[PDB]
């Protein structure tokens, strides 16, 4: 205490179940005086491509471009553009993200992608060494929160769509844990369109009361053991 | 008579790796005699965001706007954008498609994944009861080509980055295989950057090599126990 929250939200409606997640969760951060700030991604028409218009200073080699090389070179030049340095600030000033999202054919819909795509540059998230429990987002928290079309049921190791945990690996791990981050549990909701009225109301009020506690949990240990047992 | 084949191809850089990959196939299946069509997203400066421009004219319900129900309504009623009709009518043509990119954090580009997001949409990839084996793209295959910084060491089940195959569940299983495709084997070529100029070489070699036979190939089983188990 204090504590600084960033959540990064990709939902179109603001009506939603998503919606609704994003806002129980910035009120009951906002109630126990954490500083909350949410990244609303449709709403600022976030740039989800990684192209050469991301840096704007000299490239490195202008002959042959390498998003990779000319993003690691341009974020400690300052030549990076603009909107992915305000994201930058935002992370690096926050001591947990939160990512909201509906799952998009298991993973992030691209918007949510290209942020971490564009946002997490070489040299500001990770470094080549300097990666998972190395990586330059140490010492931060992050969590996924989750809603699906598809049921608890259907996302079981013999459910049609594998464990919850199967999709949840590149993301905890081959994102998060890579930049350094101790990730939480996953808050899934599942099913929403499906379930009933009272359903629902139980599933954004389970949410909002894990929130009260967050503070005092354990990460998850971030290992293949833990996304798909022995 | 002949086959048509859909390349996918997610790279900025004409002189890249992706690049003489794409162009690899392009000439190798073009002597065989295929019909090739190339999907080059950036040049196609294409959108990845799933928004209501997607819908053209109407939409079903402007009060709460929900991307799902939309753009089934807007396929069924033949009012969506036509940079996504375009790239349907390529795949719906197809009988073979080729994702041809660079590893993304586990994942595709966000360009790549918003072609996912907004081309493969309920009616056209998927429905109730289409889905899994009985996908609307049954009898198409796909196949991934990706490029990774990570070596393939790095990839394996006890090595830092787990084993490839964990990464490819979203893509091959919970997306690919849910339209009904059957998935090839993917095509991996492991950190073309840290050489040689000759492994690199042989590496696109083996790529035009394999895609000689390519249509005599039988698909994986996309199942949680090849991905995952023994
Ligand atoms: C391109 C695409 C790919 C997808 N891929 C997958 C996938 O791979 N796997 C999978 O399982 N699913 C997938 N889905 C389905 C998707 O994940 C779900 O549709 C989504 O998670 C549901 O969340 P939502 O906020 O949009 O729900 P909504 O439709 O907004 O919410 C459901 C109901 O909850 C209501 N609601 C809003 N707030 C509250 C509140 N406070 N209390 C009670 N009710 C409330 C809404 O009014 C609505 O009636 C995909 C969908 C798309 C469009
Ligand atoms: C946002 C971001 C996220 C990433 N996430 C991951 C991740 O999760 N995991 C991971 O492993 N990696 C990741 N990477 C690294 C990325 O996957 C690799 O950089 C990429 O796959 C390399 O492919 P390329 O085509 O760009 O290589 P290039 O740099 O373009 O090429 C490799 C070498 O081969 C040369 N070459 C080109 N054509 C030929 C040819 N015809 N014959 C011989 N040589 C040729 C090139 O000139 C170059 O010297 C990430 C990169 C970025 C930018
Ligand atoms: C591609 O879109 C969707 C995909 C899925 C997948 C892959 C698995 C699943 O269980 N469900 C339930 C889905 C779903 O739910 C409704 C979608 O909604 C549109
Ligand atoms: C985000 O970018 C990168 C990410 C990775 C990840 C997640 C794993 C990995 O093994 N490597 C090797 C990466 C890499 O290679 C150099 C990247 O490029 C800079
Ligand atoms: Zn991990
Ligand atoms: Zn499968």
């Amino acid at each position: 205490a204090g504590k600084k929250v960033l959540i990064v939200y990709a939902h179109q409606e603001p009506k939603s179940f998503n919606g609704s997640l994003k806002n129980v969760a910035v009120d009951e951060l906002s109630r126990q005086g954490c500083t909350v700030t949410v990244s609303d991604l449709y709403a600022m028409n976030f740039e989800p491509r990684a192209t050469d218009k991301d840096i704007t200073g000299t490239l490195s080699n202008p002959e042959v471009f390498n998003y990779g090389v000319e993003t690691h070179e341009a974020y400690k030049q300052r030549s990076l553009a603009s909107d992915i340095t305000d994201e930058q600030k935002k992370v690096r000033e926050a001591d947990l993200v939160i990512f909201q999202f509906p799952l998009y054919w298991f993973s992030v819909p691209a918007i949510l992608k290209g942020w971490m795509d564009r946002v997490l540059c070489q040299g500001f998230a990770f470094d080549i060494p300097g990666f998972y429990d190395s990586g330059l987002l140490q010492g931060k928290l992050a969590l996924l929160s989750v809603t699906t079309g598809g049921t608890a049921e259907m996302y079981t190791k013999t459910g049609v769509n594998g464990d919850s945990r199967y999709f949840l690996w590149p993301l905890q791990h081959g994102t998060l844990h890579f930049c350094g981050f101790k990730v939480l549990a996953p808050q899934i909701s599942f099913a929403p369109e499906i379930a009933s009225e009272e359903e629902r109301k139980g599933m954004v009020a389970a949410w909002s009361q894990r929130l009260q506690t967050i503070w005092k949990e354990e990460p998850i240990p971030c290992t293949a053991h833990w996304h798909f047992g022995q």
